[PDB]
C-alpha cells in the first residue's frame, strides 16, 4: 500500500458562542465517541489526539453587544487562543502531518486560519458551506459570530470592519484570491455583493447542478491553487451536506450536497498531497432525534476519513496471508493429490 | 439588482374532490403559514394575495357517479368557477405579472388552464408530475378526477370523452403539441397509448437519468416553446419530487426528482421571462408526520421561490451599506493613522 | 406491446445462518406480502411461485466453528440443497424464463450460482453490493458466511480455501473474468488484494461518481459479456442501495446507489434479453421502524419489477378501448351534429 499522509493530529474546539443554539460544544465528543479513531488506524495512519482547546466564554455582563455582534469579546479572546495553539501545532510539524479539527460552531475558523496562516502564510482556503460566513458586523442581521468569521480575515474587507481594541491582534491574513466556496445556497445580499466585488471564487449548488461536482472541484483548485504549490486549509461546514444526510446542525438548508459529492471534494483535496488543515464545523448532537444524530455522526466520520486519504476503491493489506505458511491444507492442494 | 418579474399574484384553490384523501384543501394554508411571503418580499417582489377560490362541493346525493367518475358535477361546476376567476386575473394584468396558484388536488388544473387559455390562447403547458393525469373517464380505474384533468383540455382526445351536458362549458383549448411532461414514472397503459399516439412530448425519469435534467429542460422547452414566443403555464405536481423530499402527498412514487432537479426546472422556466402561471398541486398536510409535513412545506416554498426568480447564486442588495457614511471608524481607517 | 420475457419463476430462500442478525428469513415473505405479483401480472407477465427452499439449520452443537467460520456445515448442506433445486428449475426451462430469487442473506449465492452454473456453465455474474463478499475463511474477521459466498466459487482462489470434507460437493464454477462488481464502498483489505490480483472487474461508488451509472453499466457488461452471448446471473444485495432508500438491512453503508441508479442497472441487464437469474439478498423486515421496512420493501419491488422488464416510460395496453364500440356518445360526436 501507499499513503500520502502517514500521521495526523486531532484537535477539538467546542465553540458555542458563535450561535445561540447550544450543543455544538459537544461536537468533538461526537467524533471521539465514534469509530473514527479505530478506522483511521486500520487505514494505517497514526492519529495523535492533541486534546481540546478551552474556548473563552465570558459572562453576559462582561460581554455586551457591540455593533450588533453577540459575544464579540468572547470571540476575540477565543480567536487569539485558537490561533496560538494551531500555530504551535503547525510549526511543530513543519509528506506533511495534517491537522484534523472538529468544532464547534464555525466562528472558530477565524482562529484556526489565523494560526494556520502564521505558520504557512501562502495558504489557500476551501470553504465548503451552505453560507458565505463573510458578513461584516454592520451588515449582519443576526449578530451571530459564526456568520462573520471570514470577514475579519479578508484584507479587501477591512474598511467594512468596525474598529475594536480587543480585535487588534486579529490581523487579516487572507487575500480574496485565496478563498474558494463550494456548496453555497443561502447567501445574504451583502455577502453576494462583497464576494462578487472582490472576485472571490465561488461555486454554488446551481454551479454544481450545471457543471457536476467533478468540474467544480477542478475549477475551485484551479482558482486558488493552480499548481498545487499552496498549503490547503479545508473549512468544511457540515450544513453544506443535504439535511437528509446531516440533519443535526443549527442552520440546515435543503438542496445540499449528497454525501458522495462531499466525499469527492475531500478525496480530491486529500489527493493533492497538500491538505494542511481540515476543520469540520456545526455538528450539534442536541438537535434532532437519536437517529438524526447517528446519521450526522456517520456522515462526519466518512467525510473526515476521506480527508485523511481513505479510498472507497479499497486498500491493500500491509501483509498478505498465505494459507500454506500456516500449514493448512487448501482445497487446491487436496485435489492435487 | 435586476428582476424579470417585479410583482406577482397569489391564489389558493383548496380542491379536495379530485381524490378521496382529505387534506389537500389545507394546501393553500400550508404555504400561507410559511415564510414564503416574507422571502418573496426580501427578493424585492411585490406579492399580492388574491384570496382563495371557493370550490363547489356538492352533497353526495347531488353528485352520483357518471361513467365511473366520482364527484364529476362538482368537478364541472368547480372547473368553470376556476376558469372565470383565473381569466379575470390574467386579463387584469394583460415584464408580466405571474400568477402563483396553490392547490388543492390536481383536478383544479382543468379550470386554471381553461381560464388561462381564455386570456392567452397561444400558451404552452409544462406538466411536472409522476403521473400523466390524462386518463379519459372510461379508461380510469380509480374514477378520481385528479387523474383526468388534461383529457378534457386536449382537442385530439375529444372522441374519447363521454358527452355530459354540464361539461359543455369546458371547451378543449389545448393541442397535443402544446404540452410537455417532465418526471413521469407511473403512467397507466391507456395514457401511454394516448401520449404516444398524439405525439405529446414527454420526458420520464428514465429520460432524466440518461440525459440529465439540464438536457431534459432544454428539450421540453424546445418542443413546446422553441423561440420563447408562447406564454407558459407551469403545472407542478408535488409528487414529481421524490417522496424523501416531499412525503406529504396522496400518491407518492419512489425514484422521483431531487429537490435540486425540481429547482433547475423552475429556475429555467422562470428565466424565459415567459412564466405566466405557476400552479402547485397535491400538497396534503394531513399525511405523514409533523416532520414529513415540514419537509414537504419546505420543498414547496423553495420551488415556488424559484419560479418567481430566486437565485441560489445570490442577490445583490438594493442599497450598499458604507461604514464611513455611518460615521464609524473602520479597522482600515484606524491603522491608516 | 412487446416483451423480452413473457413468463418468470419466483423462488424464496430464507437463509439466516450467513449472518448473526435474525430476520432475513422473513425476506421472501416481505416480497410476497407486497403487490409485486399483482404488478408483474399487470405488465403482462406470468409469474409462477415455485415455493421456498428449506435451508438446513443445524443445532449449534452439531456445527462448531471451523477455521473461524460460523455455521459452516449448515452452509455446505444448504449450498448443495440450493444448487440442486436451482439446477432443476433452470434445466426445466432450458425468449427464456428468468428465475427471480428472494433471500435471505447473501450466503445463499454460493448455492444459486452453483446450481445455475450447472445448467448454464458459460454464465457471467453481475454482483451489485456495497461489499465484495469474497473473503476467504482465514481472512474473514467476522466469520460470517454471507461475507464469503464468492470465494468458494472462484477457481483462482482455491489455494486460499481450507479443505473441508463436507465442502467437496461445492466445486468452483467461476473464473475471475466472469464476475463484475457494481456499488462497492466497503471492501476488506484482503478482498481488495484478491480482486486486483486476479483482475476481477469492479466499479466502486467512486467509479459511479466519476463515470456516471450509464458508463459503469456499459463497462461492466463489456467486461463480462461483451457480445451478449453469456447468460447473466444478477446478484443484487439490497445494501448496494443507499440506506436512505433501503434502511432495513443488516450491514448498511452510507453513500450508496440511488434508487434510480439501481433501476438503471436492472433495466439495462433486463434489456440484454440475457437475464437468467436475478437474486435479491439481505432484506430484513426485523430491522428499523415500520416506515423503514415499508421503504425497503418498496425499493425491493421496484428493483425486481425492473429486472422483469418494467419500463418507467410506460407500457402499451393489450387492447385499446374505443368509446363508440361501447355505444357511448363522445363529446366530439355530440358537437358534430
Ligand atoms: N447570514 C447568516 C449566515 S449563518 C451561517 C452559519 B454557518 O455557515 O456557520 O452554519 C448569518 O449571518 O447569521
Ligand atoms: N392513474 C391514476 C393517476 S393518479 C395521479 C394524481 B396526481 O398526479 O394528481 O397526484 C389515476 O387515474 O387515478
Ligand atoms: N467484510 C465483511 C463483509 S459483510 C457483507 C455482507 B453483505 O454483502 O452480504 O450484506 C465480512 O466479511 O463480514
Ligand atoms: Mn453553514
Ligand atoms: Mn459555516
Ligand atoms: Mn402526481
Ligand atoms: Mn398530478
Ligand atoms: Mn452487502
Ligand atoms: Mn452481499
Amino acid at each position: 500500500p501507499k499513503l500520502l499522509y502517514t500521521s495526523a493530529n486531532f484537535l477539538g474546539i467546542p465553540t458555542n458562542r458563535g450561535q445561540p443554539k447550544i450543543g455544538t460544544y459537544q461536537g468533538p465528543e461526537l467524533i471521539r465517541k465514534s469509530n473514527f479513531f479505530q478506522l483511521v488506524a486500520e487505514d494505517g495512519i497514526q492519529l495523535t489526539d492533541c486534546g481540546d482547546i478551552i474556548p473563552v466564554e465570558l459572562n453576559e455582563a462582561e460581554d455586551p453587544q457591540r455593533f450588533g455582534m453577540k459575544w464579540s469579546r468572547s470571540f476575540s479572546l477565543t480567536t487569539l487562543r485558537i490561533a496560538e495553539r494551531v500555530e504551535e501545532l503547525m510549526k511543530q510539524s513543519n509528506k506533511s502531518t495534517p491537522l484534523v479539527i472538529v468544532g464547534g460552531d464555525h466562528s472558530m475558523a477565524t482562529g484556526t486560519i489565523l494560526g494556520h496562516a502564521e505558520a504557512k502564510p501562502d495558504l489557500c482556503v476551501l470553504w465548503i458551506d451552505a453560507h458565505g460566513d463573510i458578513n461584516t458586523p454592520l451588515n449582519s442581521a443576526s449578530g451571530n459570530m459564526h456568520g462573520m468569521p471570514l470577514s475579519f480575515l479578508v484584507k479587501e474587507l477591512q474598511d467594512q470592519i468596525p474598529w475594536l481594541d480587543d480585535f487588534e491582534g486579529i490581523k487579516p491574513c487572507l487575500n480574496a484570491s485565496n478563498i474558494a466556496y463550494i456548496g453555497l445556497r443561502d447567501l445574504d445580499a451583502h455577502e453576494t455583493h462583497d464576494i462578487r466585488k472582490h472576485g472571490i471564487a465561488y461555486f454554488t449548488m446551481l454551479d454544481v447542478d450545471r457543471m457536476g461536482i467533478e468540474a467544480v472541484i477542478k475549477e475551485a483548485l484551479l482558482a486558488v491553487n493552480p499548481r498545487l504549490e499552496k498549503a490547503i486549509h479545508l473549512s468544511f461546514d457540515i450544513d453544506a451536506l443535504d439535511p437528509l444526510v446531516a440533519p443535526s446542525t443549527g442552520t440546515a438548508v435543503p438542496g445540499g450536497l449528497t454525501l458522495r459529492e462531499g466525499l469527492r471534494i475531500c478525496e480530491e483535496v486529500s489527493a493533492t498531497g497538500k491538505l494542511s488543515v481540515v476543520e469540520l464545523a456545526e455538528l450539534n448532537p442536541l438537535l434532532g432525534s437519536q437517529e438524526d444524530v447517528l446519521k450526522t455522526q456517520s456522515s462526519a466520520v466518512h467525510i473526515l476519513r476521506a480527508c485523511l486519504g481513505h479510498c472507497r476503491s479499497g486498500h491493500l493489506p500491509f501483509k498478505v496471508r498465505n494459507l500454506t505458511d500456516q500449514g493448512i491444507m487448501s482445497r487446491a492442494a487436496h485435489m492435487q493429490t
